[PDB]
């Protein structure tokens, strides 16, 4: 059960097809609980999954690397997060910290969600009320079936995943290895990708895209868990019979930041529904559309909504946030556009 | 020269020095970078015309790499800039320009005498009423007494009027060799004398500073700022306007409870109508007034019912248990008495 330094984290992590990280404080009461308990699930399952980086287990003392703790943006103690290859998963752990629950815990995240197909007569009786993805490959041991397989473990809540292989998937594979999704229902044809299969990114991307939204609603009662997604929040609020201001977002959002995706969530929020958080803002549901930044350390205001409209704009915004600009122009007010400088200010 | 600050060096550092202009910055902060170059050229100044070791001391805090500094002295955006007199941190941020004359400018005022000297004690019979007053009557202007004295008045020189009196012209008034004299607001109010040792710092500054700064003041949306630029959390009575009578009760138990907590809290109160957002943070409106809470700028936590005020010790628990991190933990992880997960809320 191994610690993380703001230099070793990166390789351990990325190596790990599966680690536990418990990110803790040692004044944290319930850090100190954990550590036993974290150390004899730690043994546990070193047993039951035994070879190189199967299942790892380690922790990230958040006083000393503040940095560390930031990036995933925890904010109390402790907090387990699921890492595959180095990606933090969107659900956090809030199970019971026993070393039974975590064991279990584990136990699942390890269990294989693919079905393998051994008839292709199977694909005519899948549920059509959920959405079917299956993956045709020439075998198991490749570079195409990997990539694929990652992508079920980060999403097999989100869809069903199937698989085929040589002789069963032949007469598929045409045009070599693809994937097939079968939307749900019967009003859709199936979509079928031929693309960079060995490129986790594109191939994740494709598949995301047709089992989760590109842009959700946050609500109170989803807030919290989109919260723990470990991502700043790109908002739309704006009132619910205003559906254009929604439609320009989702196709500014799908235009211009899909190489933003995974760095940034990409919400829209009933203003209504959240006055108080406009306030922060000094916005009121009358000025909607609004489009803001919840970077959690504070909230970040875009400018007049019509400037969605200019090209490359609301790329900049997100980029303004990664690079410090939008939290230098908080405390300190607008950059200069081309004497003696003023102090800090709490809000600006 | 610009001394760099850890935490193993922190404390002597600062108490030995009578005046130290602290930069807490960021690396990543633009404006921190700007400073730095003007910083070492106002320290550069001011070396020249303040030569002796601790006579004044520009010193810097990486905040990055010291969060917990930061965290000790509340830090939150930078540069900021703070006063330091002998280790004791300065209630007023330096809030000026960030160019070397008013930098200069800044450190040569709080050098300067704050305190006057009057050359007949006429000047006390016509003495200007509608301020506070305090008035020194020494041997010498090279007493301890008078050392002590200078040391109160320059952290209070902002709240009270400082005046000396020497040798000739005070010997009348010391009967009894030195002694200091309050003078309210008010040519009705009458004359409050010291009675503690004079050559004692701790003693003489508590005398002078309860004269001088309310125990309670007010949090309003002009002073908000400031208050916060103290450095300290807010132990906040939010009552409504018309609420005179929870208002005494709390200026009392504050008084009996939590004199040990002065330097270490703000108690402060605050009007609920013109306050309601913030109330809405703890779930609480107007109507729910009196309420007690404390602000640690990290969470807001509600001391419970307002009749719990009249119990002996549980206001002060409720300051115990914000420094014992009580407060925090169990903000997240529900009362105190297999685990459950922590929770933003509870
Ligand atoms: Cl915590
Ligand atoms: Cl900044
Ligand atoms: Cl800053
Ligand atoms: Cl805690
Ligand atoms: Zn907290
Ligand atoms: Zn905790
Ligand atoms: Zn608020
Ligand atoms: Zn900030
Ligand atoms: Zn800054």
């Amino acid at each position: 059960i191994t610690s993380l330094d703001t230099e070793n984290i990166d390789e351990i992590l990325n190596n790990a097809d599966v680690a536990l990280v418990n990110f803790y404080a040692d004044w944290c009461r319930f850090s100190q609980m954990l550590h036993p308990i974290f150390e004899e699930a730690s043994d546990v399952i070193k047993e039951e999954f035994p070879n190189e980086n199967q299942v790892v287990f380690a922790r990230v003392d958040c006083d000393q690397h503040s940095d560390i703790a930031q990036r995933y943006r925890i904010s109390k103690y402790p907090t387990l997060k699921l890492f595959r290859n180095g990606m933090m998963m969107k659900r956090e752990y809030r199970g019971q910290r026993s070393v039974k629950a975590l064991a279990d815990y584990i136990r699942q995240q390890k269990s294989d969600p693919i079905q393998e197909i051994r008839d292709l007569a199977e694909i005519t009786t899948l549920d059509r009320s959920k959405r079917n993805i299956i993956g045709y490959f020439e075998q198991k041991d490749s570079d195409n079936y990997r990539v694929f397989e990652r992508v079920a473990n980060i999403l097999h809540d989100d869809c069903a995943f199937l698989s085929a292989f040589g002789d069963v998937s032949k007469p598929e594979r045409y045009s070599g290895d693809n994937i097939i999704y079968k939307p749900p229902g019967h009003s859709a044809p199936d979509m079928v990708y031929l693309g960079a299969m060995t490129n986790f990114d594109v191939t994740y991307n494709w598949i995301q895209d047709k089992c989760v939204p590109l842009v959700r609603e946050i609500t109170f009662e989803n807030g919290e868990e989109l919260t723990e997604e470990g991502l700043p929040f790109l908002i739309l609020f704006h009132m619910k019979e205003d559906t254009e201001s929604l439609e320009i977002f989702q196709n500014e959002v799908a235009r211009q930041l899909i190489s933003e995706k995974g760095t940034i969530n990409f919400l829209h929020a009933d203003c209504d529904k959240f006055r108080h958080p406009l306030l922060h803002i000094q916005k009121t549901p009358a000025d909607c559309p609004v489009i803001a930044i919840d970077s959690f350390r504070h909230m970040y205001v875009f400018g007049d909504f019509k400037d969605v409209l200019i090209p490359g704009k609301l790329k900049q915004f997100v980029f303004d946030l990664h690079s410090g600009k939008l939290h230098r122009e908080f405390h300190h007010g607008p950059d200069p556009t081309d004497v003696a400088s003023s102090p800090p200010e709490s809000s600006f």
